[PDB]
């Protein structure tokens, strides 16, 4: 009966993705919101930086929308989404909010709010599927996705920000539209007011540098630029500054006002209307149509369906996957060397050769394609590379199959006359 | 007297190149020449305080026969160059230009050198150039202090097995471990009721951070096992915060007075616990202690591995994973092409009319290329059309060659068709 959140992607311990269907069709499938456009609002990134913490302000807001003191009484404790202190991870898999929020448009559109809290990437019991998976669903979902950063913006984080939208796109129909709506580079615990001023003018300065794409840039990061831009019909920054020592280390905090600093709440009453005034709220689009709560979670079914599956490829750790490209690309020089080689000893415009003497140079350059394999420097280890070696060795053996015939062709169909 | 000395240069067009003369006039002067080496670097994410650490490790350097070594608390702090502010600041690799002489407990007397790095991840380099610096970093110092901030996360994790990874192999081949002492330096511990401040806590908290299990996911398993198989003594220390007055004030100088206390405390057990001559371990590569003029030959021989040799250079995550995705693609899309004409026109198979053959040709090239196509890829078409237009090629190129082969089958076609076709 009362308003909390909800379980709704569920990860499991074997890295297995599980929706609850019951639950996500309770909540948006209701008679009063299921035919109501969506505005659908999702936090992620790293893990415990402060998400779940940012969400519970924005529910205060959403509950108290009309009064001047939203942000709460100065000695009330912070409830909603689970949060707390501690250095493991607490959210996981995809949380919303029981309580859709129904808000008036400036034009007069009765449009449905849903909030989604997110699990952290990199933390140590998640795969990178696992984190790519969680990021990309909330990205495909959500029309405002809080992309929740610390201190700074990162190279790393714009890469991990291409990576995992591309995932996303990978699950989505082909379009040609922008695959997603807003995006917002909020930066945690700003320490340069002096060089951009907390909040969002400071914010788009500072991410309009971060972004920009020039012809003197290496061609690296223009691409990951361009990428992101590529993604997104809105892209913000709000800079915060850090809520004080206490809100950090004090393991009895307890999301009380009195306790957070009070330049981090001055800003903090800014960035959620900001975020969430019925004037900011954009209703989810996709591939060209609004979609209404209804849509969602047949969205929702459909792209869970998707990566519960193995007809994507997925993100792999940074060594394995410039592993996997490097013996690839190995395999196919060594394979293609070899072929080379052969079709100057037996190809159609060459002499039949006696087929020991054709096996005996057979073996010649399958060992100097085999040495050829061996010494290209790869990530990440001989053993790695096993696998890849006995590959080149069988792939090569059955070329070898083709050439007996196609030499034996050259002295055999000469017999038949 | 003594300053800062930039030894490599990451150029403006993402070569690298190493000042020999500024190398040369440090590390081979007649003093420290033949003096076995300990070199102490500190690498990571850039803005993070890395710099800053070095200053107070210059302090402790300059000032052990002091009672107070950590300095007057009205004190500006200075040596390698730090500021505030969003952009990076160190540049390549520099080190201290005064080379500290130490008594080691057995009686050694060790040269000691100090290596302030630029700082991974910045707007202005390419993945090359942050794991190109982090990986001679780890290359050429004995003691490898790798900053965090706040927590040691997965990503981080990776980071550090894909730099380790691309300094190993630009190194001579061993069987012992390539490298020696690794720290994991956590700026901003905000956790010291679960896990103590400084090295005790540090430890119980990497224990488990890094333990390696059989039943954990593969890839969690191998980037916690490339760590250890990569350093012979692993630590950690977990530093709290400095206080908003460091992080956030223009005016801030380094002046103890305006640092917390706690931070202080810390600081005072973490430089000594660094650098103390019991702990300094002595540089070694291949099995072999190395001296000061030792250590310039390795920098050079590994620079010039970077600058000419075929390395696997690091990619993006979406580069990597992309490429691979499309290799594998042009791969099984050309095998159905050849496995197919080879039904068609191979060895065993009897003449095929030059038409005919073409046609199949047509049809079976149209059919590899929407296998090629139709399978997902990250990341775009525009990135695999590329790889579909060498696929084409490729396939062009077996083509011609089966033409060759099928011609070699009856030779006299076209010479006999016209001599019948005439009666
Ligand atoms: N430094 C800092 N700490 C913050 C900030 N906001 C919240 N915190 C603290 O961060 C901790 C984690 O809060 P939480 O909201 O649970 O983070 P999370 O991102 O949801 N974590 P998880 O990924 O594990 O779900 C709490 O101790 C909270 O007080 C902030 O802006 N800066
Ligand atoms: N939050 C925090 N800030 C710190 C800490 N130590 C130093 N700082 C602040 O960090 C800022 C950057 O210092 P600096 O030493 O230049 O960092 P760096 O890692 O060398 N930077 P770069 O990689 O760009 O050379 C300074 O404003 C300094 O006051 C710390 O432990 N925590
Ligand atoms: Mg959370
Ligand atoms: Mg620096």
């Amino acid at each position: 009966k009362k308003a909390g959140p909800v379980q709704v992607l569920i990860v499991k311990d074997d890295h297995s993705f599980e929706l609850d269907e019951t639950a996500l069709n309770r909540i948006l499938l209701s008679e009063a919101v299921r035919d109501k456009e969506v505005v659908a609002v999702s936090v992620a990134g790293a893990f415990r930086k402060g998400k779940s913490f940012l969400m519970d302000f924005m529910l205060r807001y959403m509950y108290n929308q009309e009064s001047v003191d939203w942000v709460g009484d100065y000695n009330e404790p912070l409830t909603g989404f689970s949060w707390r202190g501690g250095s493991e991870r607490e959210t996981t898999g995809i949380q919303i909010w029981s309580e859709i929020f129904l808000i008036n448009k400036p034009d007069g559109k009765k449009v449905a709010v849903l909030l989604m809290d997110t699990q952290g990437t990199f933390d140590s019991q998640s795969t990178l599927r696992d984190s790519a998976t969680v990021f990309a669903l909330s990205t495909m979902i959500s029309s405002i996705q809080v992309y929740n950063l610390s201190q700074n913006v990162q190279e790393d984080d714009l890469q991990h920000l291409q990576l995992f939208t591309e995932y996303g796109r990978l699950a989505m129909e082909e379009t040609f539209l922008k695959p997603f709506q807003s995006l917002i580079f909020l930066v945690r615990d700003w320490s340069f007011p002096y060089e951009f001023s907390y909040g969002a003018d400071g914010g788009a300065k500072f991410l309009e540098k971060r972004l920009k794409v020039s012809g003197n840039q290496h061609e690296e990061l223009q691409n990951v630029r361009k990428h992101i831009h590529s993604c997104f019909t809105n892209i913000s920054c709000f800079l915060l500054p850090h809520p004080g020592l206490k809100v950090a280390t004090n393991p009895n905090f307890d999301g009380k006002l009195k306790e957070i600093d009070d330049e981090f709440i001055k800003n903090l009453k800014i960035l959620i209307p900001w975020l969430l005034s019925p004037e900011s709220l954009d209703i989810k689009e996709i591939n060209g149509n609004k979609i209404t709560c209804r849509g969602l979670v047949e969205y929702f079914k459909a792209y869970i369906k998707i990566y519960q599956g193995e007809e994507l490829p997925h993100p792999k750790s940074m060594l394995q996957a410039t592993a996997e490209a490097n013996n690839l690309a190995a395999v196919a020089t060594a394979k293609d060397t070899y072929n080379k080689k052969m079709e100057e000893i037996c190809g159609g415009d060459k002499p039949f050769l006696a087929p020991n003497d054709l096996q005996t140079k057979h073996l010649q350059l399958k060992e100097e394609s085999v040495k050829l394999f061996r010494g290209v420097k790869k990530m990440g280890g001989e053993e790695f590379s096993r696998r890849y070696l006995q590959q080149l060795e069988s792939e090569i053996d059955e070329l070898y199959i083709q050439y007996i015939k196609h030499n034996d062709s050259k002295n055999i169909f000469h017999a038949a006359r």
